[PDB]
């Protein structure tokens, strides 16, 4: 078989690339996936007992303000009207979350108006200006104030990262909306929803073109030399972990990984909301997912439910990495791997993309936007005009 | 102009649904007679001068429906925003998630209650009174949600709404009083909702737009009907004004509650961070405060000013606008008498009675529109198109 393009990894970055090359240029694409399933961390599957669709790697919520991405993804799936909301469990109480008049009134024990809340938080955040903040801890404190930081941010962050907050990226906290209204949407984007027929169906729709071949249970590094030899003109888009690609030659990047405990309970409803964060040090998990709440429109049992406890730890050499940590030390090692990546692009026509491929904290919509850009601006001209990958 | 096929009295959503359907679906000429200086009844909206913020001066209007036919119908006249209504409740100086659900329950009882423990808690508290033995509104409420939640969020709010001790209100007043056993605080349960993108008045004007519809404002039907009907004798009348006034209050006066509003512009960009705040306590005279900028987040409103509207409830005296039917036993008897008079009037004078005022029934917008579409399909359109009897 002949191929015009190799894609390593079948997550949203890889499949966006594969779909674009196949449909927009008529190219033959081989997608190589080491896991037994498609879709990267966005993969979903039914829990056998209940038939409830489970997100295998914990809740995945789609949201974007990029209309071009919204138009693109709607070609492969419809979306529900779901809007994500998260509650935070702290000292035995469930709190409205994230930062907003709900959290403020609950935590400080009486109603604060928008102007009263702004004044309160300003005093409590005064040790640092959001302008000046050098790191996660400083930025977080500057936005929500020290008391709310100590209660809802500090120990959740310790569990999720096991890394000094002063050495975590400031951009980690700005993922969360900061409001002085009673709005408690977890995201602040124009479009959001869940795929009506689930994530796995969406992903399979992206790989549906007959010019796309997907090989699961296959490690690129075991098969690449013979594949490339048989198709030497084909470039490669790699979306596996960046340090692993170069056999950790420049050091090991710090990654976090997750373990899950899935449980079917003999009640119809465990927590009354899709995601409950556990912000205290006294429980091992960071949050519990209850998946029935994502799809009320489905034929789900009324006397059973599936929940999933999420636990975070360091990615060892055995594990598969889920989160880039990006300490200052990580960033120096990153700079070395970026030099290696650019060299491999020039020498071996290998492009690097995605959360793992670029060591970036990317959501689905970010990964898809990035892949659309790579295709239009870099890969398509190489594939169809023989333009250089060295732009 | 003229040569009217149909008279419609009142230009609220019920009357305008009737007029628009008769005009566009049957090609009939309609005269809409409206005693107010504007169309739309209480759904009429307008800009507050100082801020430019769109307000609903007859009361806050939130649109919602679970009927797809009604949804598809109203979308011919307006687009809708993605607004979802949510309400918060102020009690003893704290803001609560509302309606009663796991959020409120956790806040009020001082710790997290799971769906199962909340269910057990409410069942235990509700068991103080058997619902069958409930002798009034207060006992029935307690028998459904338990004494703490009743006394915190229902008792005094109800007292301010009806200006009456809930002990003196009938158990009949209460159909269901659910506590939600999830954290869902979307106020309405309906499938479709949103605010009209260009506001209610523009939506209403679009319903009245067909050239076969003529509208006469500042005009009382009873001043003009005799000569109008003489000139157009077989045009039926769809009357959506007060049922008792129609018959000169001959069977008594139907009891209604009214609302007073106080509109105020404040020198802050945001007064309460949410569209509607209920005030559950006896220590403030208003039931609710509306902040209209939050009805339309998508608009560019002033960053340093806001308009709020305090709402007050009381019995509607003779010069007051009637809002909600009281429905005492005496009222229901007065209503039965007028219902008989109305049926006789439909037979002898071809007058149909409809809408909130014409039927002594509170109707939401989508209820009124659904009711008018039903009257049209079942009664008025077969009459206008085939000469079918209006008596059913
Ligand atoms: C716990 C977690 C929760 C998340 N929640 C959200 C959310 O709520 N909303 C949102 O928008 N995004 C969320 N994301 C991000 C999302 O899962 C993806 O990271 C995002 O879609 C980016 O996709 P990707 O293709 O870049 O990477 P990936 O999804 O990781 O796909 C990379 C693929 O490369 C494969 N691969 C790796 N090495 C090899 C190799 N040698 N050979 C062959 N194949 C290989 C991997 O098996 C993997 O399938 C979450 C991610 C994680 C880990
Ligand atoms: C405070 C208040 C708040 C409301 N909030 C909501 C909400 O949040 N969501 C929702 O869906 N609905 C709400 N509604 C209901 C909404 O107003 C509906 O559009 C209305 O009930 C529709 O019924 P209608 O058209 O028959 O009533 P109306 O809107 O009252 O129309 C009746 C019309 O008949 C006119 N009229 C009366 N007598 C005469 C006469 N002799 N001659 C000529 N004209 C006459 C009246 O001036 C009026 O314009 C609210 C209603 C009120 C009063
Ligand atoms: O209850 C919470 C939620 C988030 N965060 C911080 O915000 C970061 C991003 O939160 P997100 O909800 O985006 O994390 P993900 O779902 O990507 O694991 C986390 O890593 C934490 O450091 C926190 O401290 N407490």
């Amino acid at each position: 078989g002949n191929f015009d393009l190799f894609v390593v990894g079948s997550g949203f970055f890889g499949l966006t690339i594969a779909e674009r090359a196949a449909t927009q240029l008529g190219k033959r694409v081989l997608v190589i996936e080491r896991r037994p399933h498609i879709g990267g961390n966005a993969y979903s599957e039914p829990e056998p007992e209940t038939g409830i669709e489970v997100h295998k790697y914990g809740a995945h919520l789609f949201h974007t303000s990029n209309k071009r991405v919204w138009d693109y993804v709607r070609q492969f799936t419809d979306f529900t009207g779901y809007q994500h909301r998260v509650f935070a469990m702290h000292n035995g109480q469930a709190y409205q979350f994230p930062m907003g008049l709900g959290l403020v009134s609950q935590f400080f024990g009486r109603y604060f108006s928008p102007d009263e809340a702004r004044a309160l938080i300003a005093e409590q955040a005064s040790e640092i200006d959001t302008k000046d903040a050098k790191n996660f801890e400083e930025k977080a404190i500057s936005l929500v104030g020290r008391p709310l930081y100590e209660a809802f941010i500090k120990h959740y962050t310790a569990k999720q990262w096991q890394t000094d907050p002063k050495d975590l990226p400031a951009s980690n906290i700005t993922r969360l909306p900061v409001r002085y209204t009673f709005d408690n949407r977890y995201f602040n984007d124009t479009y959001e929803g869940l795929p009506v027929e689930g994530y796995t169906k969406w992903l399979e729709n992206m790989a549906a073109d007959e010019r796309i071949e997907v090989r699961l249970d296959t490690d690129w590094f075991d098969v690449r030399d013979d594949l490339r030899a048989a198709n030497p003109d084909a470039p490669v888009v790699y979306t596996g972990p960046l340090d692993r690609y170069f056999d950790y030659a420049e050091g090991r990047l710090g990654w976090r990984t997750l373990d899950f405990e899935l449980e079917v309970l003999e009640t119809g409803d465990f927590q009354g909301t899709p995601v409950m964060n556990y912000n205290d040090l006294d429980v091992p998990y960071t949050r519990i997912h209850e998946f029935r709440h994502f799809h009320p429109e489905r034929t789900y049992p009324t006397d059973k439910t599936v929940i999933m406890r999420e636990y975070s730890r360091f990615a060892d050499n055995d594990d598969e990495p889920y989160y880039p940590i990006n300490t200052e030390a990580d960033r120096a090692v990153l700079a070395a791997y970026r030099a290696r990546a650019k060299a491999e692009t020039a020498s071996a026509k290998v492009l690097f993309g995605g959360r793992l491929g670029t060591y970036q904290y990317l959501d689905m919509h970010m990964a898809i936007a990035s892949a659309l850009s790579m295709f239009d601006n870099v890969l398509a001209p190489h594939l169809s005009e023989g333009a250089s990958l060295v732009t």
